């Protein structure tokens, strides 16, 4: 914003998470008593990994996004050693931990998460921003249990040519991305299909024991449903996981989906 913060402005609390490049802490701003989360990253690690520009990309995009379903970035600042991102704080945790805890979601919590998500993504895409990292570990919970997309680390503007050496799990990545081609916002809808399935089933539909094998699964779009996935969930997920991006529906079609409406508690 208009202001320049510094570490001495904040009391750091209990650590929320420990990433590869740094950790997230609860923290309070001394003068306002304001509660939020401080993301501490290391110039050393960011440098060695050559992500500095991608970090820039994160800060710009996220800082400029306002939406109930997106985690706000208020600002940032650096010192000799590390980099500090000042983030809105989501008091109920990741969707990942919800999923470990419950191991499966009912159609209603899933349709709801999928709705909030679709809305969020909608807002993003209207700006030509594609997230590309949508996974439950990157999804957080607000005071009211409402879903918030955090961690804009891999997002970019569309279309993208990006071949970025793929670091983590392919589990949420569409064929066009793993295969090194150019991609557009449809990426996120593929991901939404992956997410939907993981929410209902407890594991992402392409899970394998090796990168190479999972990569095969995604490329050939090989998945199957447990018997307890209702036909409506199957239809939404099947429409969402299409080798052809242009065959994948649009967030309007998702929000307007019969299964979504018969289930979601949130418009
Ligand atoms: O008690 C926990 O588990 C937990 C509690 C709150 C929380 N909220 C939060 N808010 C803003 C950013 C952020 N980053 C983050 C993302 C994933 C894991 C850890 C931190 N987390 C995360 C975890």
């Amino acid at each position: 914003k208009k202001r320049q913060w510094a570490l001495e402005d904040f009391e750091i609390g209990r650590p929320l998470g420990k990433g590869k490049f740094g950790n997230v802490y609860l923290a309070r701003e001394k003068q306002s008593k304001f509660i939020l989360a401080l993301k501490v990253l290391f110039k050393a690690q960011l440098e060695k990994a050559g992500v500095e520009h991608q970090l820039r990309r994160e800060v710009e995009i996220q800082s400029h996004l306002r939406h109930p379903n997106i985690l706000r970035l208020y600002g940032y600042f650096h010192d000799a050693t590390r980099v500090y991102l000042i983030l809105e704080y989501a008091p109920l945790g990741t969707v990942y931990r919800e999923l470990q805890k419950l191991s499966k979601f009912d159609e209603q919590r899933t349709a709801t998460y999928i709705t909030e998500l679709a809305n969020a993504l909608s807002y993003c895409h209207s700006k030509r921003v594609i997230h590309r990292d949508i996974k439950p570990e990157n999804l957080l919970l607000g005071s009211a249990g409402e879903l918030k997309i955090a961690d804009f680390g891999w997002s970019v503007h569309a279309p993208s040519s990006r071949r970025d050496t793929l670091c983590g799990t392919l589990d949420y990545l569409p064929p066009e991305m793993i295969e090194g081609r150019m991609h557009d916002e449809k990426v996120d809808l593929w991901s939404l299909g992956v997410l939907c399935y993981e929410f209902l089933v407890g594991k992402p539909p392409f899970e394998a024991n090796t990168y190479q094998e999972t990569y095969k699964r995604i490329s050939r779009v090989e998945f199957t449903f447990p018997d307890f996935v209702t036909e409506g969930a199957r239809d939404l997920i099947s429409r969402l996981l299409k080798h052809n991006p242009s065959q994948r529906p649009m967030l309007r079609e998702v929000l307007e989906h019969p299964w979504i409406t018969a289930n979601s508690s949130k418009p």
